[PDB]
């Protein structure tokens, strides 16, 4: 029962989500590998997207987490990269199907950086790249991510060297712990303490 509301560049929710998307770009220590080279998108189109059932099962979700944590649901807007987003808009996130362990363990990843949800468009390390050239830096084929809305509540702060929550945790923030550039990345493993608002199709744009 998924509606997707297209919105227009001149719309300030449009220009909103673009100027975050945009923005938070930061360079990748792998050499853009997994994500490909590139400093900015090409945005083709944003979509916002309308369903019922998902929203209440997000708020219902989020009003247990809230007064779990003094009334802080502690909710964000981060940025989600994987191959099934497709699926995702129409039935949801699901923990069931979260069992692939990343750096942070299992279970549902976001990020503040854009450019690290990029990186897992096309799989775990981005996988051998688009599905037509096999270019994990192709800057012809379309990619999407979602900007969802997300509950953490009680995060557990987890810090790297650059499936259920811990006891007591609705959350797991991966920080990194020198360099201080990157931003913070994010598990849940609850699907509905995620709800996916934005389709964001796009393309990566090569430097000049
Ligand atoms: C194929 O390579 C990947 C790429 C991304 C993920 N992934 C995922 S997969 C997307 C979330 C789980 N999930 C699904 O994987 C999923 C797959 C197929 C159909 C679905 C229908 C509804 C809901 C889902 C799904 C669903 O919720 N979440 N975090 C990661 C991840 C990101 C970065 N590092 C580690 C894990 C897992 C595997
Ligand atoms: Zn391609």
């Amino acid at each position: 029962g998924t509606i997707l509301i297209d919105l227009s560049p001149d719309d300030k929710e449009f220009q909103s989500v673009e100027e975050e998307m945009q923005s938070t770009v930061r360079e990748h220590r792998d050499g853009g590998h997994a994500g490909g080279i590139f400093n900015r998108y090409n945005i083709l189109k944003i979509q916002k997207v309308c369903n019922k059932k998902l929203w209440e099962r997000y708020t219902h979700r989020r009003k247990e987490v809230s007064e779990e944590n003094h009334n802080h649901a502690n909710e964000r807007m981060l940025f989600h990269g994987s191959p099934f987003v497709n699926a995702i808009i129409h039935k949801g996130f699901d923990e069931r199907h979260a069992y692939i362990g990343g750096m942070f363990g299992a279970g549902i990843y976001f990020a503040e950086n854009s450019s690290k949800s990029n990186q897992y468009v096309y799989g775990i390390g981005g996988g051998t790249g688009c599905p037509v050239h096999k270019d994990r830096s192709c800057y012809i084929c379309h990619r999407q991510l979602l900007f969802c809305r997300v509950t953490l509540g009680k995060s557990f702060l987890q810090f790297s060297a650059m499936a259920h929550s811990p006891p007591g945790h609705h959350s797991v923030t991966g920080r990194p712990s020198v360099n201080g550039l990157a931003l913070a990345e994010y598990v849940i493993y609850r699907g509905e303490q995620a709800y996916p608002e934005y389709l964001i199709t796009y393309q990566i744009m090569r430097p000049e």
